[PDB]
């Protein structure tokens, strides 16, 4: 039920002459609508003026709405005040300040609709939104691109941060259901979630996703504590990690809530704890051994670091921390083994193998990879 | 005095036809040389003017189980010869062979057939059981060869380094004293191959001590100082050696922010380990205007945290550097992030919010408030982080932060690692190296 495909069901019940079924399509669809042609086509079917009216309420911002303004006079007036293709066209027809700034305008969007977005419509948002009928005027270029790129769950996120920003937070609300329904990946339901207080949605997704999807479950359950975090706070935070317990929990989780209990609580026991629960869990897990071991040496937690690192399977990088602390805090004597021991589990084959390695973006891009980063924990990233 | 100036100087005087220089070069540099090529332009001499054998044998004695010998016993067993007396020759002769059968080389399947040629000759049939019972031997030795050709056809630091690591394995099961004569032999090669390169006088050192031959190790190093122009065997030589003296005159050659930075953090590190945080922080005071760089601020408020456990004392440090040194990036976001990774919430915010900011700050500062503080904050840090780089206030990203090695070259790595501080590292800035273009 995609613009195009709404586009193409009116015209082929107008080709069929089946008038009863466009008249319901266009009742349904057309205010809705951000499609020119479609618009365009309602006005062919009336066809067979107070209709170019009609369709310059949903198109009169538009950079294209030049034939239509040419069609339907201070009519000339506030075309004018529009950024368009062929306003000079429409000025040589039809007060000189007004139309030049427009003119001027024109300029910095032209490019951005050359080459038409996701990414430029980002651009185009930022330059309007710097520089009631300003309201009016980005409602429409919001839906204009939620027309466009329907299936892009960034152009939802876009409109409902504008709409937000506004004090319309009940029709952002509205707008990322609708973006829901119409795009794919995880974002928009997290921050769904989130921003506009809906607990229900980690369990109903957790429930969709059902191994294969083990990334999905781990991303949904740490997004779903880091809720419940906000909304009610440390010890339902703490009551919520003990329900989750029965299903298989990924590595990352006991990382996540070890890292929120020492930097919300500051204790060094209960982050020690979580962490070798999870390694009693997932025994085999190179990310928990290491993210463990460095979490202990880097808050200073020294005794317990090397107590665990003496017990644990090593990465280069567990190895070189540890030699690089010795040799600034340690002995020499201690240093000089900590080597020997490194060059021989080279030797030996028996370094665990590496984990992956790892002002970006600006405007409202830059707010959505700002909330996609803050979702996205590690290396445990939305993958679509 | 390095090995190609004595090879210069030597060919220099040979073609010159300065026979009474050449003879004196020849008798203060030869048993000191592993250079091959002046040995051979002794025997090239020797030669010309004069039991030409007998320097055969002085040359052998030198490149003992030398892998690439051939030409030496060869041409050594052609003047054996040329012996006045057949039994006297052929217990020469056979001495010959069979010490090159014992050695892996190149080009033993040669002196095999010519061995094999020579015990026939005698008589087929003792002869015979002569080169039966040698041929083990002239296998072992060929088979190790095969090990050790690759890395003499792709001569390196590293395959030096290599070829170290393989002897250090004894599949001969040498004994103790003749694997220590092998070692020696090929550590002396390889400080001749690569003079200038500070990491194998390291590799000889580390070699030396571990045979309880530490006196040695500190005159090789004392060499290397000499030989080299970078500030890694000071500095090892320093700390291992225990030779404080030598920071003072590091301080002279240098006296360059920032290599006197490195010699300040690594000689607060020697005083340390030898004397304690007490003399350690006299150190520090000191240093102290006299003025220091950022670096040793850093370096300093981390030796004391993990140390000690303070959170004040790390805090005051960052916070002097902090005021010598104003417009330090690196400083302000090693002291920003260093507070939100301890927990020290209250001081890390206070400070984020009087700082100017790196991206890196912004988005870790953004991470944790989204991570165990609240929406609207998280909300606001990304409105002005917007803010921030539409007035381009943001300052520019401190520096990205290797492979890993092996054996002794691994060693070598361990040690420049350490003594190496964040973005500052030693350098011999006389050499070229992979990325010399720069």
């Amino acid at each position: 039920s995609s613009p195009s495909a709404i586009m193409e069901h009116a015209r082929r019940l107008y080709m069929s002459k089946d008038y009863r079924s466009l008249e319901s399509l266009f009742g349904r669809c057309l205010w809705k609508s951000y499609n020119l042609d479609l618009w365009m086509l309602y006005i062919e079917y009336v066809r067979k003026f107070e209709v170019y009216e009609f369709t310059l309420g949903q198109f009169e911002n538009y950079w294209d709405s030049y034939g239509l303004f040419k069609e339907y006079r201070n009519g000339y007036m506030r075309a004018l005040q529009t950024p368009m293709g062929s306003l000079s066209e429409l000025w040589k027809d039809f007060t000189l300040p007004l139309f030049q700034s427009s003119f001027q305008r024109y300029q910095q969007i032209q490019p951005l609709i050359r080459g038409w977005s996701v990414k430029n419509a980002a651009r185009l948002i930022d330059l309007e939104m710097e520089n009631r009928p300003h309201e009016s005027r980005m409602h429409f270029i919001h839906n204009y691109i939620l027309d466009s790129f329907f299936y892009a769950e960034e152009v939802y996120f876009f409109y409902s941060e504008y709409l937000i920003g506004i004090g319309q937070k009940e029709k952002a609300k509205k707008v990322v259901e609708r973006g829901i329904e119409m795009s794919d990946g995880m974002f928009l339901s997290l921050y769904y979630g989130l921003v506009m207080d809906e607990e229900a949605v980690y369990g109903d997704l957790k429930r969709k996703y059902s191994k294969v999807f083990s990334k999905e479950l781990d991303l949904l359950r740490i997004n779903h504590l880091n809720y419940v975090l906000k909304k009610r706070g440390l010890e339902l935070f703490r009551k919520l990690f003990i329900e989750l317990g029965n299903e298989g929990v990924g590595p990352h989780v006991f990382i996540y809530c070890a890292f929120i209990e020492y930097y919300a609580t500051g204790s060094r026991a209960t982050p020690y704890n979580i962490f070798s629960s999870g390694l009693l869990k997932h025994p085999d897990s190179t990310l928990l051994k290491e993210e463990f071991f460095l979490f202990l040496l880097r808050i200073g937690d020294e005794e317990n670091a090397r107590a665990l690192f003496k017990r644990l399977e090593k990465t280069s990088r567990m190895w070189d921390s540890m030699i690089e602390y010795e040799f600034m805090v340690g002995s020499m004597e201690l240093f000089r083994e900590l080597v020997d021991q490194k060059m021989d589990a080279i030797k030996a084959d028996a370094i665990l193998p590496p984990l992956p390695p790892r002002v970006q973006m600006e405007g409202i891009l830059g707010r959505y990879h700002c909330f996609l980063d803050s979702f996205n924990f590690l290396d445990l990233k939305i993958r679509d």
